[PDB]
């Protein structure tokens, strides 16, 4: 779980996986065998990002492969979030109502979004993001734009329309012209 | 895209990958080299599931590896579903309002669910399913049960609570006792 | 038979996921619910590739997702191969007998593993014949003789003379050719595609 | 330096995904937004493993997700190794010099690839010494001599006598031991962990 206990275990596995003893690995890093042994005893807590990049280099792998997963925040498979546990965040316009996330699925980023603008001309595109995205119009009408922001594709979405946006596809939302505001629920995954 | 064009191409790749010529592969299947060549020309459309299992066996792989992906139903990254394109389905109680799906992410199964019962004693558990699951209480109160149906864990979820259910975790929903009915939006992914 | 069983189980799983009962799927397919029940009861054996594609399509997924993995052909996690039992296959590129593939152990538990002793017959690097790269990553070892390897752009390749004991890695889709070193007659590779 | 750059880029990506600005993250971490901007400007080099874990935790993900892949050490998709350049390492299990590992080519583009010529020094199958299985799948080839292989439950193992040219596959975590065939002195394996 802790960075240094995950790292200690993974480091020993990797080192062994490539047949190095403490001495060999130590030679490659400007440390003693006793120091490398210490990292493997959970004493790597102070290693810098740069040093970690070097350890990962000499063992022909990534920092990823030497550090633990995000962890387990689940009560027997479940995490719950109560309505007023959420934070409210800005545009830069949208207002974000962040719903339940979990380290057992870091991709899951579900939001309730209030869409403050109803002037499709003001649509602020994002350059497309890392996961796929399910969306559902909660209240009102959404004017959606996607693809190339130069020559976009557009759609008018009444209340209760659902839509999917593939990863890295640039997109933008606004309420339908002169309808004031709409509400989206978004599930990035 | 079509089953037989995907299969034709994948079959040729696999056969070549394991160094077999048409003759060699044919010997293993009770066909002529000319017949195997035909499959590789898109003429495998009539092959049975059982025959496909055999082809996959002799090439030391799965039917999966020899057939195309689900396909692409996206208009430049996006698919949209209008409110009244959805089907309404039964319990066996819940009423399902199936939202937008896509072959580019077959796991995505988003639903609006009406929960018809408000007697937690009547909760019908499912044995847990294949994907992860995000849920959001749309209207009313949900009495949720999960884990072992013998000795379950339970939670009361007010309107606008969000929850995550890990894959294969058995779970059941009902409205809070004597509250009539509630609405969930579920996103299986 | 295990194919029909795995399909039966994965058909039921997928149908339940999209919230369709026997009737809904059966209608979307122009079948009776009994037939679909039958399929889900191990009776899908005779369905065609084309019918399977239809089923996968209606279910918004792939035939692959509805079919079981390649099975387990291991004996407590191990499969062995004795030198006598190797499939031997020819490698002809023009009309020229270029390689002889001696096929090493393979297993349905790691389908992409394709190891080989490759007899490298030609020894004139000038007539080296490129593949167009292939799907797997590849580990290679000079087993006997000396090898003249070419890779990358066939017009202007990178090159290496590799003696007995040399080892190389070729990343997927990277095009490559081998002959024995000019005038040495023949050489041998262990190639491990994974 | 490429570590700090990749972190900088992946930190910004992740922060934007969870909809936090510089201020929100900075506060959740007891830092100023300027420091977080600095991190996102390639200045994260000196952050500790522990600080990284905190950052990953607040961002509900893993350090791995915030750090770049192992780089590319290939020359147009190929890396070669000449027999002279092999790392040589000893394999001692009790006080006994059991194996000699000659390390073959490896690459950051397929970190799990670990090929070896293994010199098998012992030739008394009775004193065969098991590992506890390991992470990768493994392909093996009898390079020289004859091998006595044991696998599975060390109390009651499965076994194989394998002559020169035999090939085997060992699935991950399956425990296994090798010696040379009783009384033949020594043998050689090519082992390819992948
Ligand atoms: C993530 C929710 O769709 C909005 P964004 O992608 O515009 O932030
Ligand atoms: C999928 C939606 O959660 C409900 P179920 O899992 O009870 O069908
Ligand atoms: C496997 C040996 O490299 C050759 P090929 O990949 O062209 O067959
Ligand atoms: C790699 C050779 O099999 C032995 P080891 O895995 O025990 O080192
Ligand atoms: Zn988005
Ligand atoms: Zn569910
Ligand atoms: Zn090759
Ligand atoms: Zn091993």
């Amino acid at each position: 779980k802790t960075a240094s206990t995950g790292f200690a275990e993974l480091l020993k596995d990797r080192r062994e996986q490539v047949k190095m003893d403490h001495a060999a690995l130590a030679s490659l890093l400007g440390e003693t065998p006793e120091t490398v042994a210490a990292w493997e005893n959970g004493e790597g807590g102070e290693l810098t990002l740069t040093q970690l990049g070097r350890i990962a280099h000499v063992l022909g792998t990534s920092i990823g492969a030497l550090t633990p997963p995000a962890g387990n925040d689940l009560d027997d498979g479940v995490i719950i979030q109560m309505p007023d546990e959420r934070p409210i965040l800005k545009g830069v316009y949208y207002v974000y109502n962040c719903l339940v996330r979990t380290k057992r699925a870091p991709s899951l980023v579900p939001l309730v979004v209030d869409v403050l603008t109803d002037n499709p001309d003001d649509a602020k595109f994002n350059s497309g993001h890392a996961g796929n995205e399910f969306l559902f119009v909660l209240e009102g009408e959404i004017h959606m734009k996607w693809g190339d922001k130069e020559n976009p594709k557009e759609a008018l979405l009444p209340t209760g329309a659902s839509m999917f946006v593939e990863e890295h596809v640039p997109h933008a939302f606004t309420a339908a012209k002169g309808t004031g505001s709409a509400k989206l629920i978004a599930v990035n995954f």
